[PDB]
């Protein structure tokens, strides 16, 4: 497996090759962003005890979007932590039904059901011990998809991205889920505006993880400071966005 590491002081790594979860740590406990499958959460766990934290000391665990890979594990990591779950309210009511409805899923991805305890609006912030935690509604590749913007104790700023994938997805005449397109343009915008230290997303592909992982663990200290690789991110996210919907207007 891939051995957790720190991205940069206070926030470290503890996900797969694939599938992030990135623990920032305080001294009035930690927050968790993600919890990949349901059969990554003993390897989560054992990620986080083996950079000598505890998972009790898990006060929140945040939500990207309620898919199984990235909500599959938050029950179990929920049950040992005790953490509070913080997630958009159409997130809430998607991992409430374990993720079933999924507007172009339906039933084919379950996982397991959990019950969300803070809802979060666009914008709003939470504190703990020094950091500064806060939302961003980047809708599109589900109605509540949320990216979440991180202040560190020492004031540099961290973006972890959502997905900006529309994998399948009929665009002209959704029934499910009408504004997707109209949703996902703003989506681009609202992220590539963000003044951002530290890049991160929700898949490491998404982000280079592999790469800077191997330069940081080489004595790169500053291998995970990108100030334009979410722009980045997003202009190939908007490129095959905006050929998908062509493809698709050519012959719907
Ligand atoms: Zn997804
Ligand atoms: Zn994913």
């Amino acid at each position: 497996p891939v051995q957790p590491f720190a991205i940069w002081p206070g926030v470290w790594y503890v996900g797969t090759e694939n599938l992030s979860s990135v623990l920032l740590t305080t001294p009035q406990g930690h927050i968790l962003i993600d919890a990949g499958l349901d059969a990554s959460a003993p390897q989560i766990r054992r990620n986080i005890e083996a950079l000598g934290f505890r998972m009790a000391d898990i006060r929140y665990i945040a939500n990207s979007h309620a898919h199984l890979d990235h909500a599959g594990g938050i029950a179990r990591l929920k049950a040992w932590s005790g953490a509070r779950v913080i997630a958009s309210h159409a997130n809430a009511e998607q991992m409430a039904r374990g993720g079933k409805e999924d507007f172009a899923l339906g039933d084919a991805l379950p996982f397991p059901p959990v019950t969300v305890d803070m809802e979060a609006q666009d914008g709003q912030q939470w504190h703990l011990g020094g950091v500064t935690l806060a939302a961003i509604f980047t809708p599109g590749h589900l109605p509540g998809a949320t990216s979440w913007k991180v202040t560190l104790a020492d004031g540099k700023t961290l973006i972890y991205a959502d997905s900006l994938a529309t994998p399948g997805y009929p665009l002209i005449n959704n029934r499910n889920y009408p504004t997707l397109v109209e949703d996902i343009r703003r989506s681009f915008a609202r992220l590539e505006a963000q003044q951002v230290d530290i890049f991160l997303a929700n898949h490491g592909e998404r982000f280079g993880l592999m790469d800077k992982m191997a330069r940081k663990a080489r004595g790169e200290n500053n291998a995970f400071i990108d100030k334009a690789g979410l722009a980045r991110y997003v202009a190939q996210s908007r490129a095959a966005f905006e050929k998908q919907l062509a493809a698709q207007r050519a012959q719907p």
